[PDB]
Parts: C-alpha cells; structure tokens; sequence
C-alpha cells in the first residue's frame, strides 16, 4: 500500500510530507482528521511566517487549474486566508489532480504558525467538513480508479522507539494486534461515534467521540472533568486550563469506553506528557451541545485505526508497540 | 391569546437590550435576546470578580423556587467564555414565567474586557434546542409544552435609535408592528434560525446560500469571496492590518444586498449596514459586514438586517417570517 | 497627620482615593513607589474601558490651568496616552495645584485596565522618575508650606484583619514596632537602597533593593531565584514565570537583608498567596544590570516604611499587627 | 596599529548583519550589532526550541578554550526575552580574538515569531558596562586592556541596499568611508551612546534633547508632543488603532530633522526616514518614526540616522563622531 512515514517532532506532534504540482513541490503536513481542507503557502504569501516555510509556485507546475476563489480557514488557534486553487497532489506513491488553498495571508495564525515545523495542513474528514466542498482525497483516489478502498489507517510514532505511518487504501497486519472492531459514524462529517465512557463510577452514556489526529490532547466534558479528577493530587495550574501531576501518580484513572462490540481503555501512560519528575495531562474540559470526547492523539497512540468512507466507520485495534 | 411584549432598549444604534426576571423574588436581569444561541445565563452572587462587580447579579438563596443542580459547564462564545455550573428556578419574561434551567456564571474573567465594557448582565438564547449545551428545551417551546401560550413563536421588532423603541414579543404576532407583506422562509435545519435564500448583489450571486437570522450579531457577514467581488471599485478601503471597511459616509456608490426566496424578496440598502466612525474621521463610515466562510456559504443577516425587517420566529411550523419593520411604532 | 485609607482588594491589591478639581472629583488610585507620575481618565476618552471608570473634566474646575503637552506612559502591563494638565489635587485634607496626565487612550492597557478597580495611578517616587519633570507632590505640600516634613509612609490593610493608610507629612507610633532604621536611598530616582541578601547559603552582596508599592511580588534575580527553589517541593508553572506550592510547606526559605544598621527577614508567610491547599508564591525572577530585588508588596506588608525626600531615606520598622 | 573591518550586509534597507565567532574551532554566527545593548549571546546546540532549529548553535564541547561558568540570566527586549546561563570562550571579531563572557540561550519561545523570521543568530552589544547584565566589560575596551588595539573605539559605515556595502572597524578611522567634517559629541552619560543635541523641525524647537545612537533599532523615535506638532498639517496620515503614520512617497512637504551642537550641525531628510510599503498600497510609504516619552526627552537616531551618518564610538575619549557616511564606497 502507499504509506507515508509519519514523523515524531520531539514528542510533541508528527507530521508526514506530500508534495503539490507536477514538480512536486515538497511540504511537510499536519495530517488531520479533524479537518477536511489542504492548504499550503503560496510563493504569493509575503508574511513574516511565509519566508520561514516551504512554499507552493503554480506558475512552475503544467497541471495548475486556476480557481482562484477568496477563502478564509478558521482553527481554535487561528486563522489562514487565500485562493482555492487546482493542482497535482502526491501522497506517498499516489497522485491526482485537487482542488486546495493557496494561502496569501498568515498573520491570523502567529505566534503557532512561526513557532512550528510544519508548512500547512492536509485535511482527512468528510466532504461536509470541508469549506468548499471538496471531495476527501481518498474519496477522490478511489473515485479516480488509483486504489480499490476509499480507506486509510493511522499508526502512530512513539518516541525513541518507533515511525509512523499514514497508510492509504489498505489495512496492513503489522500495525496492529487483537481484533479489529468498527464502529459506525453516527454523522459523516467528522471521524465520530458513539461510545458509552466510564471513570470508574463516573459515566456518561452513548457520549458523541470524535477521533482526531489533529489534536495532542483527549477532551472531555467538563462537568465528567471536575468529577474524574477530585482526591487525585493533580494540580489545575492557575490560569490555564492545564493540570499537572507526579509521573509516577498511581491515583490516576482509567478511562473506559465501549460499544455492543468492542472495549477501549486509555491508561495514564498514553495521557501523561513529561515536562523535574512533573508530567502534564493531555487531557481538556470542553462542552459542546452533544456531550462529547475527541480522542486525539493519546488515544491513537495507544489504538491503531482505519478510517473508511465505504463503510462509514472507524476500525480501532491495539497498536503494535514495536514495528 | 394574549401577546407578551418585552421592550427592548436600544444602545448606540449597534446593539439593543432586554429585561427578564430570575427568581420567585424576580431578580431583574438585563439581556442579550440571542436567536444564535440556546442557553440563559445570569452571574451568580458567588461570582467574585471585578466584571461581576458591576452587574445585577443572581442570588438563589433569596428564591424559594431555586433547585440546585450544580452540572458545571463552560459557554464558549466568539468574544470569550464564561464558566458556572447548571441551576433551576423560575425565570420572568413579560408575563410569563416558569421553572427552567439556566447557568449560573462564577467566573467571567475569560469574558473580558467585553463583559465590565457592557451594559448586560447575560444573554437568553432564542435558537432550538440542538444549539444548546445541556440539552435544554428552548423557553418558548416549553411555555407551549406548559399550556401557557397556544402558538411557540416570537418576534422581534428592533428599537431604531432615536425613533422608536423595540419589543420582543412571546405567543402571537402584532399588525402594528409591520408593513407590507409578511412571507414565511422554512428552515433548512432545526439548529439556528436558518433558511435558504438566492443572494445577489447586483452582477454578483450566490445561489441556495444558507442564511441565519441573528439577533445577537451587530454585523451582516458574508463569504469571503462574494464580499470581495462586491466591494470590486467602490471607493471603500480596507484598513490594513484589519477584517475592516471604511468609506465616506456620503458614498452613494455603495450596494444593495438583495435576497430572494419564490415566495419573498428582501433587500437590505447601505443606510442599514453603514456605521459612523466619528472618532477615527470627519464623515468616515465603518461597513458593518465582515467576511466569514463556512461549510454551506453562509450570510449571517445580525441586527442591521433585522432592524430592517420585523421577524417572526414560529418554531410549531419550523420557520421564520420577514415583514418590514414599521418606522414609526 | 493626612492618613489616605488604603483598602483591600479581595486580599489582590489595595488602593486609595483622592480627588482632581476644585469640585473634587473622586478617583480610585494604585498608589504607587515606583512610579511618579499621576494620572486620570479624562471625559474626553472615548475608549471601551474609560466608559467604566470616574473620568476627569477640566471645564467643570475654576483651578485648571491648561498645559496640553503629549504624553504616553509605559508600564509593564501596557500604556496609556493623553496630555498634560494642571489643576487641584486633594489627598485626605490637603490640597495644592499639581500636574497630571489626563488620559484619552487606554486601548494599550488593555485588559489589565478594563479588569480591575481604579481608576489611574497616583506616583510617589523621585522627580527624575518622572515624565515631565514633575516634582513629587510631597515635595510640592512641603514647598507650599502645608506640611512641615515632606515625607509619607505606608502601613498595608492586611485582609479581614485591618485596613491601611498612606500618611503624609509624619511618623504615627501606632503604625509600628520595634526599632525603625534608615537606610540611605543610592540614587534618588527609585525608593532604592543598599542591602545585603542572603537565603541560607545563597548570597548577593550590596544588593539595589527597590521598595515598591506598586508590584504584588517579590522579585528576584534569575540565577539566586534558581538556587534559593531546588529541593524545595515548589512547583514550576508551565508556560507562566510562577511557582506554586503547598499552603503548609515547611522547606519553604526565609529572605534575608541585612544593612549595617538592621537585619530585615521575610518569611513564608508574607510571599504565598492562596489560591485546594495550594498557595502561589509572590516572587519573580527578574535581571538588571545591577543586580536587584524589588521588595513589593509582601515585604511592605510585614515593614511598615517611611519614605523621607529630606533626608533622602526609607525608614523600616515591624508593622504592628492590629490597629 | 591595525584596523580591524568586519563587513555589513544590508536586509531589506532596513537592518544590517555582521558575522563573528565563539570557540577556538570559529563556530560562525551572523549578529545584530547592537550599540543600544552590552551583552553578547548565542543560541545553544542544547536548544531545542523550534527557532533553534534555524539557526547557526555554539557547540562548547568542540572549543578547548571553552570555560564554563553556568549563572542563569534572562535578557528582556522589546521584542522578547531569551533566556540561558552565561559561559566564558574565545569571541573572534574580524581578526581580533579573546577569551570573553556570553550567554549561551536555551530558551527563545519568548522571542517568537521575531527570532525565527529573521535572519540573525544572536546579539552582540556594543554600548557601556553599565548597560550590561552581568557588569561585563565591552568587548572593544577588553580588547585595549588586554593590548590588542591601541584605542577602545569603533566605527560604524552601514551599509546601503543597492549601492555599497558597510563596515564595522575596531580600532580606529578609516577616512575613506566619510566625507565633510567629523564631529565628537561628549557622551552625557556612560551608559548609551548618548549625547546632548538641541533639535528642531523647522518651528518646533526642544534644546538639551538627550539623543541615544542606537544600531539595533531600525526607526528613529523622537518626543511624542514633538512628534504631534511636526506631523501638523503634513498630509500624512495615522492609521486607526496604530502607532504607524503613512503619505504618499512622493509627499514633498515632509520635514528635516535638525540637530546642532555648539560645534555641529546634523539634519535627516524625509528620504532617510521613509520606508516604501508597496504590499499595502501603489505609491505608499510608512515613517519610520516613533513617539516615545522618557523622563528626560529623548531621540533615538537609529538606523536611518546611521545609514546618512558614519559614526564613530569612543571609549577613551567618552564620545560619539558624527560625519557624512561616503555614498559610494
Ligand atoms: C503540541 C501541539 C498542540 N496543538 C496546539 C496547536 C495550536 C494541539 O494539539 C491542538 C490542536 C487543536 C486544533 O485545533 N487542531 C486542529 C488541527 C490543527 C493543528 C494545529 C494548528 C491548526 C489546526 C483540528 O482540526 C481540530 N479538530 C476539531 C475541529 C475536532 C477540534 C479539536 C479540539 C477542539 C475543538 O474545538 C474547540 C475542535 C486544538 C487543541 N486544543 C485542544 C486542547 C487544548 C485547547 S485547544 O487549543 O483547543 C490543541
Ligand atoms: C452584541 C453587540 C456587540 N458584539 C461584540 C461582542 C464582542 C457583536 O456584535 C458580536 C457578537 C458576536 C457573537 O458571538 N454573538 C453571539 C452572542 C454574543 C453577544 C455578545 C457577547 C457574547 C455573545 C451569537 O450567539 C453568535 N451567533 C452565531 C453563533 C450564529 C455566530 C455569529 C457570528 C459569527 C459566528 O461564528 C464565527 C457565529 C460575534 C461578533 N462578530 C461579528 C463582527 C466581527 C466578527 S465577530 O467577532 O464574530 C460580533
Ligand atoms: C495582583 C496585581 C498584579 N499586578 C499586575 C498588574 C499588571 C502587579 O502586582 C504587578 C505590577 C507591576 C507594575 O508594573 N507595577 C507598576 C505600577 C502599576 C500597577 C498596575 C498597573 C500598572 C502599573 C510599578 O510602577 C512598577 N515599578 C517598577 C518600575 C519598579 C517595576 C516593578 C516590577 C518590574 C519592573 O520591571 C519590569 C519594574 C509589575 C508586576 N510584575 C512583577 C511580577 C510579575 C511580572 S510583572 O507583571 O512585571 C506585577
Ligand atoms: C533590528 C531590526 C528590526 N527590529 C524589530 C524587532 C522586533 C527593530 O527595528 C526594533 C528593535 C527594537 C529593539 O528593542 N532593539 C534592541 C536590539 C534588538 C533588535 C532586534 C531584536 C531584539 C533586540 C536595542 O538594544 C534597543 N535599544 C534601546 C534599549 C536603546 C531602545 C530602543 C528603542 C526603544 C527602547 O525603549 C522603549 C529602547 C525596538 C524597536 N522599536 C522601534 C519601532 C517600534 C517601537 S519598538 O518596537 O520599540 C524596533
């Protein structure tokens, strides 16, 4: 299958290259699920932020289709603003023409957008995510006869031990162990489910969970939060919404979810990030109108997971801890 | 039958208010009376900081009709967050009361400088259920499930500055507040209080945009792309740095906004979407349209539109009524 | 003498009143060592956060004398602009003519200005601090022959327990206990003296110590900082310059400032703010090129201090618990 | 006697860079070179940060002459804070060579987005001890204590975008880089490079003005009632909510600033101080001037003083020269 190798930067994030034009020009990608629009900087771009990156030129690429249509992307930390325009895109060993934004003006989206390693963001959700509605990539390589499953899996780096990958089109055996279990999108626009969680006593029946690469952290309830976290010598930090602890806190919970199907569970280990013997949780008291977790990075760190739009579901196994 | 009318008070022709009760002893409140949103929030007593300080705030203790829940929850808005935990007791809009839940706000200091530089004390949301945390059945909708009106419906007629006052009005619809035929848009989704309509600005046209009727917006919002073809050659400039748009206030240059429906047409002139920006220069205007692109291309219609046009929001038949707004009450 | 109350804010900060015009309009004030400028908001500031605050006029005062100058005020939490004025000034029961700033843009104080309680601020520092050659109002009173001393002294409300007060013009017995020592100001710009500083082992030789009551904290330089807290059980906030620990932690260090002729201590108690058990400490790392400590609010509230323009002095004594 | 030119490359005609080294193996960095600061630093092979990862890192475990030292310290800037420990190694400027004491920077998260958009590696200060954290000696009275140079003075040429490259001597004058008479202006301080100027704009007049030398700062500041008047009437213009004031480049009623000395006379025409912005607008130019009010009023004559300028920096004699920088080299 078309794999590409996804990148631990200090343990903090991954990111994984693709290229744009028919010179191939080189990028390096946040690789989202949470998100459903490709956008990189253009030669254009003249923003402080912009001489740092890797940067698109249509003028050097013969399959460039202008658009050109004015579009503004919104991100919690911050907003990008450009043209839609068309070009060949290569994700591993796969190409294909698509549609994405050229990006004009950063400034919306600093101090992030300097102080990281990656030039733009590649957008793996559903087509009513998308600002534009733009056909997933995936959707469009199966549509254009190059793979034969509109799928992709993520297995996760784990730092100092092993890569990653992004894998496009089929689910391959090495990644994974025990059974793999799908569970059906309750809507086709994120990568969401329904799951029963549980902290111990602590429960929150048939809660809406968004699986999310895009994000480093589990976010919860925050009324489910306040609960879980009493009598377990975690700090709340002062005014941030961050908590810390002692590594080696044996107080610290379990989170369990379950389907009719299938059992997950979220160890302290995949949630502990370590910052003098101090860790921070990964973990984020959010309330949306539907009660919600968005399983992010700790979880699919721990879970391998397929993503497969002809079937409208998520696959969850355990990740292999060695490749 | 019988029609509740809230005045509503306007503020510096850009934003306007409205004063409801909390409490079997009514604690009066003033609100934000927000179509794009779905909760009611008052700050609490046991709220300590300096914006708090400023406000009526809610006393539970004082209310005998009070019943604790305490389900902390954090509203997240586009200005900030407030943070509180969930209450029960009886809220007074007009005439009509009831026990319903609301949030009961300690903590505002993600809120600021927005919350102390206002006039209000919280916001009452007025969009459906499937907009708001925690579940909680609209206010008009459970005052029909209570029999205490026959037809869950509001409307809105805004106050014009130095006109006319305003009134939001529960359970029936005014005459006199109209003028012209009064057209009914169905919703395209039972979320805000949206519709669709066909979006033309003279050349320029935006077939099936999804449009939200906003009270709680002082602004029009549009796609970024129909914004920047239509402000193409107009004498209008774009402050640098800034999503902002000023012009001399005398332009007449400027377009009309045209909305259509089979049914209806809605138009909304330069006079409705300009703002005076004195302070920055003699004769200068702000255009108070901001671009913003979501997944369906989208026309927030906020307060200029709706001071405009009088609107009736029926949630029984799933739609929204536009009428123009009478200009002397 | 002239005693301005000096009342508590949420045991956060305290401030003072006084009044600006022949028709006395009234101001809440931080009172401020470490600054020497005074300024107010004035009627004709249009900004979000003067339309919450008392706001000067100058048409409505038979005293104002107009000077009209520009001026912008720097501080650490932002700036304020406007021009200068003339006019009367009132602190408890003396008056005389005096220069301000009269404010009309407070946007770059924002939020800090918006978000809390006074007014403006109202400087007590040294005419070479000042933006305008301004001569201390103190000075002032003593030139104009209203006082006879032209010193003041702060006694700090200690919260739920006393309120405060600023005197002009002389020394009441009741505010102190012990001995009262002065130490020779080394420039006459800051309230800033000489003193050695000692936390064990840990030392700093002729230290510049700036008394300040203007600043919540006591500030430290970075590399002393750094080895006064190891093997402390003091936590390191992530992101922010703070420090938390338990309420009741007995590792906790004692400052130590010694000058020929006195021995000044400060001990837990006086630095750590409560905020579940925990407690923030009220000391920053900070680094100048002579090597400083800023003895902020925690040090005044143990120190009741006498700050002389005559003798060019600040006097120390221990604060008398109760009043 | 034996100068010492290390060469200047301009960025974007609005700042200049100057290479040097730390260790005894020459690892290379690219500086500001800072009269309006005193400390040396460099960014560490042990930073981790994101910015880091840009730029040129000293490695001390490849430098035999390396001494470690370890004091923490923390260095505030308008533009940010970096903060490390200091070490102690071989600085290498030009030709000129000695052991000396720098901050080796584990930390520029609070520099950000500046430290990663630009192009330099470190600061290398070149004001008074008294300016310095840390109380260390300048590199340049260093050098004549340990008998490198026979004078503790340095010049600036800067260099010009298009025209001619710039130098920084130690050591001594080069005549070839100025035309006209050279000036020395007593410091009024040891402290900046501060001297005592009176000033004038045409009418508006402020005597004793303190006047700061400063190549780390790209703009010119001056008073900012000073700054009010002369901008009367001028067909320039504030841009809202900014600290920035824009006019046409063409604008031919800008002013000359004027400063004199018993002994001099130095002006700075509007073509010093404008920089083009064509990204905002056809035929747009900003002014590089900033109001800043300090107790004692005060100019800073950065960079646009100093590319009219050749200045010369004076240890012995406690003084700045000023004459006309040669404009072609
Ligand atoms: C060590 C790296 C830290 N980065 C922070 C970078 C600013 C993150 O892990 C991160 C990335 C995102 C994000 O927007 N992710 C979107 C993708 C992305 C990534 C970087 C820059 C821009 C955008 C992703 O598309 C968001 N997905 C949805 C829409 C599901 C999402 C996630 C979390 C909260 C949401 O609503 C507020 C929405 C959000 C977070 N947050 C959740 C935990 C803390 C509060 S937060 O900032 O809202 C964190
Ligand atoms: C009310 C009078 C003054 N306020 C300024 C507030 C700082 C506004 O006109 C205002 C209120 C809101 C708001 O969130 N409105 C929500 C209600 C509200 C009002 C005041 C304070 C907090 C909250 C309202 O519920 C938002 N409705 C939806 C969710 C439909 C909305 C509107 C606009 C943009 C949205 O998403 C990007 C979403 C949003 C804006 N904006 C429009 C103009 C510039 C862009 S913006 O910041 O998003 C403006
Ligand atoms: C709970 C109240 C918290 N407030 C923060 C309000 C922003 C303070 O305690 C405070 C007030 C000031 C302040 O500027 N004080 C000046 C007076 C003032 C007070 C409020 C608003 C504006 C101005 C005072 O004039 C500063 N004195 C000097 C110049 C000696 C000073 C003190 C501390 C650091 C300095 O250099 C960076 C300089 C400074 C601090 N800081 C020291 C500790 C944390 C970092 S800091 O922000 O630089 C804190
Ligand atoms: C070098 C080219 C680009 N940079 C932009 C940096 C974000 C500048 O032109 C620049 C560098 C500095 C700076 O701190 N300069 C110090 C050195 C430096 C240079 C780059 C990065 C960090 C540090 C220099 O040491 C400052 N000298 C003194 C202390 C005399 C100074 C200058 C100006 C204002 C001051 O106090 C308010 C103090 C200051 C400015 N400003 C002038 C224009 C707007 C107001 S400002 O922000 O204060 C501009």
């Amino acid at each position: 299958n078309d794999n590409i190798e996804l990148v631990d930067f200090q343990n903090i994030m991954f990111y994984g290259d693709a290229e744009v034009g028919d010179n191939q020009q080189p990028f390096t990608f946040i690789l989202d699920t949470g998100s459903a629009n490709l956008w990189v900087p253009s030669v254009k771009c003249t923003t402080a932020g912009c001489l740092t990156k890797h940067l698109y030129d249509s003028s050097k690429s013969r399959t460039y289709e202008k658009d050109g249509t004015k579009v503004e992307m919104n991100y919690v930390s911050g907003t990008v603003s450009g043209f839609f325009s068309k070009d060949l895109v290569t994700v591993g060993n796969l190409s294909l023409p698509y549609k994405f934004i050229e990006v004009i003006d950063t400034n919306g989206f600093e101090p992030t957008y300097t102080a990281s390693t990656f030039d733009g963001i590649l957008g793996l959700g559903w087509k009513d995510l998308s600002i534009g509605s733009v056909d997933p990539i995936v959707v469009e390589l199966k549509n254009q006869n190059k793979i034969e499953n509109a799928l992709f899996t993520f297995y996760l780096p784990v730092h100092d031990k092993h890569t990653g990958f992004l894998t496009i089109g089929g689910i391959e055996e090495r990644f994974y162990e025990g059974p793999l279990t799908y569970e059906k999108l309750n809507h086709d626009l994120y990568w969401q489910i329904t799951l029963d969680a549980h902290v111990g006593n602590i429960s929150l029946e048939k809660a809406n969970c968004i699986v999310d690469s895009g994000t480093s952290a589990i976010t919860v309830p925050t009324d489910f939060l306040n609960k879980m976290l009493q009598n377990l010598d975690v700090i709340k930090v002062p005014f941030l919404p961050f908590y810390v602890t002692l590594c080696n806190n044996s107080k610290l919970p379990t989170f369990e979810f379950t389907s009719e199907n299938g059992k997950y569970t979220l160890e302290p280990e995949y949630y502990l990030q370590h910052i003098p013997g101090l860790c921070m949780l990964n973990i984020i008291g959010l309330d949306f109108p539907v009660p919600t977790f968005i399983l992010g990075d700790p979880f699919m760190r721990k879970y391998f997971t397929v993503f497969d739009y002809d079937n409208h579901s998520v696959g969850i196994a355990l990740a292999k801890k060695n490749l």
